[PDB]
């Protein structure tokens, strides 16, 4: 506990943390069904020590470091519909999210520099259903949010959106391409017509779905469910984090823009972290062009097969899904939420807590995994 | 540039990332004088790959990390004179202030909210040698500072923050141990005695010299300069980075507190990031055990050796530095500083840039690389 004056050799202090680290879980191990994380994709472990002692804060330093940042932005960006995208392999969706509201910020306070706003501090409509990083960004930044309200599907309420528009000067609109507790859709179609119509900045948070989306098979889109979400519909920037979907170990968060236009409102670097590492732009390059399109729906899609069969089970066993999923993230109805996800944790089954169960069906989630949850819950129950 | 179809072979990605690799520089290569960044020590590569898969934004599921986590931030506290710290090892020093920051607003948002504040916004005394970071906050959360002037050794003046302390309602004052240009350490001994005297919050950034001072033999330390700045001055908190003069791997900051008190004014997790590192942690903790206090204590006065090497030869060959040095930074004074620091570039020599050249003797500077430097800027002039 207390910094001694002795050092330790290599092999006493190398036992120690594997020591610690035999009390954490691992994905692999069938325990993890909550979490928006994985394993990393196996190459990323050679990436990372190649690209260790690089700093994106000082890219004059790293000039290929920072060539494959751009190289990987570029990459999303191209997944993304825009060949122009400006943005930057942050340290997650966060940091991503918290870039998006300075610059919806920073063009308000141009707008209030002459006189072109009355309001006082930058005025986001935000669902919900949004992370919890936009109320550290609220709190933080001093914006005011309109909340808006979700339907039956628990999208987000698009006629509340246009009639607050109307009613209100409003600097931003936030829609989601995969909420965090249910995995839906916003109605960015629709969204982006109403910022388009009336000068609104829209920023889609995918920072889960950006890397999904893009690779469902047929089979599990569903009817009147839009799946649109990028800049195809003109939207000024987008959250996309490959450390989720895209199997990079953490830090790799991503923040694209439309164009480098946007660049100027981010000034005060344009990213909240200084120091920085550099790998996770190597490694976002690097899985996608490892995996190309093909490798990236083969494992989306797998995950969606095990998610409908979780869905499928469960039905079977009689719950109650919250809905039928729409990415690889199911809920589970239950007034005793917190009580079962209890005796859930005694019996080695990590969900997160809606009063529902929600289970990531991650790359790690196995269908002996999913048959083992429903045992375990099956004889709580 | 465009996402392809089909996959690539791991040979042909990782053989294009190590081209990449070439074009950057390595610290071990005599290149880089003016980073505050070095080589990691080479045991915390293992680290690194065994802790890759946490996430301390999830601690529920990595216990140990999390347990790891805490540990670094004890040593750390015990190295700056508290046992009692709470903390965080955050991505970095930008972090850690930006966390300082928030809680001196929120200490103010609970006054104001009493009616104990007739300041509209966060007032906060920093010197005008504070890091960005400091201004990263100030344009993020729409912070008042009050602008501190330096004296002639270019630390803060005493004099100046007493005065305004009496004249102005004061929410937060900020002292540097160790400043980003030059090293120099304000009196936090005297600011911390107003601080406490008028109860007002201060903020220590030790980002780099909290793991430099503490390790300084007395031949380095100069009479007058007082070198105490830590918890035993009764200070709020203080931001540390293990990924400077610590040799950890990016991202490794760290921001202490005076006791867990202080973690009800970072509610809204306490960290701004979300998903987030636990090997910086582990590296923290890892690297401080293994060096003990005499490691470090060796590689803190082998930098000071080759910095006062370099002090020597500059004054040999009738260059001026801006100061005596006071850490393992030195500064040389030079009108033409922008074309010289040019100059150096392209002779394969990157300073950073006060009209002068930042060197920052990290451990990978050695004596021929300082040679090296000196007859490279001979010829120049
Ligand atoms: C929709 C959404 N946005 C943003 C985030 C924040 O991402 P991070 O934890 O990487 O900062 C989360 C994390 O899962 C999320 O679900
Ligand atoms: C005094 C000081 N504080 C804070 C920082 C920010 O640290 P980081 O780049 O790790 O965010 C710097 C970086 O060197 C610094 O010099
Ligand atoms: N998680
Ligand atoms: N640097």
């Amino acid at each position: 506990r207390n910094m001694q004056e002795k050092g330790v050799s290599e092999k006493e202090i190398l036992e120690e943390l594997k020591k610690y680290r035999s009390l954490d879980l691992k994905y692999e191990d069938g325990n993890i069904f909550g979490s928006m994380c994985s394993n990393v994709l196996p190459i990323t472990r050679k990436i990372v020590d190649i690209f260790l002692e690089t700093n994106l804060g000082d890219p004059g330093l790293f000039k290929g470091t920072k060539l494959l940042e751009e190289k990987a932005v570029a990459l999303l960006g191209s997944l993304l519909n825009n060949k122009d995208a400006y943005g930057h392999i942050v340290s997650g969706g966060t940091e991503a999210n918290l870039m998006a509201l300075r610059c919806i910020k920073n063009i308000w306070r141009e707008k209030r520099r002459k006189g072109l706003s009355k309001n006082e501090h930058p005025k986001i409509i935000v669902p919900i259903t949004a992370h919890f990083s936009f109320e550290k960004g609220r709190e933080m930044m001093d914006l005011e949010y309109i909340y808006a309200p979700i339907k039956e599907d628990y999208t987000i309420d698009e006629k509340f959106v246009k009639d607050a528009v109307e009613d209100y000067d409003v600097d931003g609109i936030i829609g989601i391409a995969g909420t965090t507790e249910l995995g839906t859709i916003d109605n960015i179609e629709e969204l982006s017509k109403i910022a388009k119509e009336n000068n609104i900045y829209i920023h889609v948070d995918a920072a889960f779905g950006g890397l999904v989306i893009p690779f469902l098979d047929d089979k599990y889109k569903k009817k009147g469910v839009n799946y649109k979400f990028d800049f195809s519909l003109g939207v000024d920037s987008i959250t996309i984090d490959p450390h989720a979907m895209g199997h990079c170990p953490i830090p790799s968060g991503g923040i694209l823009f439309k164009d480098i236009g946007y660049k100027r409102y981010l000034d005060v670097q344009a990213t909240i972290l200084g120091t920085r590492v550099g790998f996770g732009g190597a490694c976002t390059y690097a899985v996608l062009r490892y995996l190309g399109r093909e490798g990236q729906r083969k494992i989306v899609n797998e995950c969606m097969e095990n998610t409908l069969y979780l869905y499928k089970k469960l039905k079977e066993n009689n719950f109650k899904p919250v809905i039928e999923p729409i990415l690889n993230i199911v809920a589970i109805e239950d007034e005793d939420y917190k009580e079962v996800c209890k005796k859930l944790r005694d019996r080695g089954i990590y969900v997160s807590v809606v009063k529902a169960l929600r289970i990531v069906v991650m790359p790690h989630i196995k269908r002996e995994h999913i048959d083992n949850f429903i045992e375990i819950l099956n004889s709580i129950k």
